[PDB]
């Protein structure tokens, strides 16, 4: 197994996947690494099994159909994995915890949102459809763009949104377009 956490790239108290070489901190894995379960398979492994059991699940889809899906177990898992793919980028630090807003010439967003809030909301089964999760995720970056205005710090929102959107298109097999 690897000697660093796949998500945050630091060593520490790591849990090792039995079916691949990845390792994780307890709360870096999503869902949090399960108490028992020997062998244990990580989220990467679980996502790979879905594709292998239904090869046609990789044929292109329309975003509008994906968003209306109900959060059954497989969609729950895919959203967890997409969330984890964001936390894998070190720039997710800026969006992880609850923000506050006090900048001359700007007003805070009407609906603040952050990664740890989305994490909790997944954990507590608060999304009934994929659309709920994706709207909250895109809201994080949209709030950041609006607040920061012409400050060059706005670019951090563009960068992490790009990671989100590439991974969304990959995980949910969105039809490729020009
Ligand atoms: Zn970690
Ligand atoms: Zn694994
Ligand atoms: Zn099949």
């Amino acid at each position: 197994n690897s000697n660093i956490c796949e998500v945050c790239n630091k060593w520490g108290r790591l849990f090792c996947c039995d079916t691949c070489p990845r390792s994780f901190h307890e709360h870096c894995h999503i869902p949090s690494v399960e108490a028992n379960k020997n062998p244990w398979s990580c989220i990467f492994c679980r996502i790979k099994t879905i594709q292998e059991r239904c090869p046609e699940s990789q044929s292109g889809h329309q975003e509008s159909e994906v968003l209306m899906r109900q959060m059954l177990p497989e969609e729950q898992l895919k959203c967890e994995f997409l969330l984890l793919k964001v936390y894998c980028d070190s720039k997710s630090c800026f969006f992880a915890s609850e923000p506050y807003y006090n900048r001359e010439g700007s007003q805070g967003p009407q609906k603040p949102m952050w990664l740890n809030k989305v994490k909790t909301s997944l954990n507590e089964q608060m999304y009934t459809r994929v659309e709920g999760f994706v709207q909250d995720m895109r809201l994080i970056f949209h709030n950041h763009k609006e607040f920061y205005r012409e400050d060059k710090f706005t670019r951090l929102g563009i960068q992490v949104q790009d990671i989100f959107e590439k991974n969304f298109r990959n995980i949910f097999a969105i039809q490729e377009t020009s």
